[PDB]
C-alpha cells in the first residue's frame, strides 16, 4: 500500500542539516515508495517524519524531522535526488492574501484544472519559475507570486478561461 | 485509477446538510465509495473543487460537495446509510492556539509513538471515552486536545511504557 502519492514531490532537490540537533535517519532501500510508507507509517524513527529525500544513484531514504521550510535547513540542486515533503506539514490554509502559500490544490474555484506554470499553453504568460525565484511556481499549483488581493490563482487548462482564483481557505475559519 | 478514497477522512454515520441553500452538491448513482473517491480527487466533471463527499449506501450515491463538516451554513447529521469523506487538503493541518478545535489525522507522536485508539483502553486504560467529549471528534488514534490543555495535541501511546505524550503539530503563526 504506497504513500508517496501523499508527498509534495520536488523532482532534484535535497535539503541540507546545519543545524546539529536534529536528526537524519539514512538508510539503504531499493525503491522510493519504501522511503515513503516508512515515512507515513513512522515506523523505526525516533521522530516525526516530516520529509525524505531519496537518493537515486546511491539508492537509499534520508528520513528528516523537518522539511524545505523548517527555520535551519537548506535546499539545493542535483539530479540524483527527490524531496518528498508529507502535506500534513505543509500548510494547508493560507494567511492573508497566500503570497506564502507552497500547497498542492491545483484546481480553480470553478472545478477546473490549473495549466502548468512552466507552459506557454493554452495561455501565454509571463510567471515564469525563473522570475518569481521563491514562490514555487511550480507544476500546477494555486499561487499568489505578486501576493495580490485575490489569493492563489493560475491559469486554466480551459482556453476560454485565461485564470480564476482557487478556493483554499484562511486559516482563522473556526 | 488508483483508490485514493485513503486520503480522506472518514465520518461514519454521518451525512452533511447544507443550511445555505445556495450550496453547491453534485449527486450520481455509481457502485461503490471508490468511484465517489476517485472522481472527487480528480475533480472529473464537477463544478467546484470537491472537498468532501457522502455515500448513501443505501442508494449506492455519491453526493460530493464543495464544503466540508467545518464549513458554515452546514451541519453534521447521524444516518445509518452514510459515510462521510473529507478531503483531507481542506482540513486544517495546524492549530490556532491550544489546538481544542484540532481535527487533523496526525496519529504519531512528537517521538514518533504510534497513538493508542480512543476507544481503546489497551495499552492504556483511561476516562476519555468519545461519547463524553462529543464535538471533540475522538476517532480513530488521531492526535487530539478535547480539554483544551497548553501543550496542544496529544494522544495515549501504544507503547506500554509511555501512557501519552504530545504530538508535533504546527502552528498557523508558523511554528518555528
Amino acid at each position: 500500500r504506497n504513500t508517496i502519492h501523499e508527498f509534495k514531490k520536488s523532482a532534484k532537490t535535497t535539503l541540507i542539516k546545519i543545524d546539529p540537533a536534529l536528526k537524519i535517519k539514512t538508510k539503504k532501500v531499493n525503491t522510493a515508495d519504501q522511503c515513503a510508507n516508512r515515512c507515513t507509517r513512522n515506523k523505526g524513527l525516533p521522530f516525526t517524519c516530516k520529509a525524505f529525500v531519496f537518493d537515486k544513484a546511491r539508492k537509499q531514504c534520508l528520513w528528516f524531522p523537518f522539511n524545505s521550510m523548517s527555520s535551519g535547513v537548506k535546499k539545493e540542486f542535483g539530479h540524483e535526488f527527490d524531496l518528498y515533503e508529507n502535506k500534513d506539514y505543509i500548510r494547508n490554509c493560507i494567511i492573508g492574501k497566500g503570497r506564502s502559500y507552497k500547497g498542492t490544490v491545483s484546481i480553480t474555484k470553478s472545478g477546473i484544472k490549473c495549466q502548468p506554470w512552466s507552459s506557454m499553453i493554452p495561455h501565454e504568460h509571463s510567471f515564469l519559475p525563473s522570475s518569481y525565484r521563491g514562490k514555487d511556481l511550480q507544476e500546477n499549483y494555486c499561487r499568489n507570486p505578486r501576493g495580490e488581493e485575490g489569493g492563489p490563482w493560475c491559469f486554466t487548462s480551459n482556453p476560454e478561461v485565461r485564470y480564476e482564483v482557487c478556493d483554499i481557505p484562511q486559516c482563522s475559519e473556526v
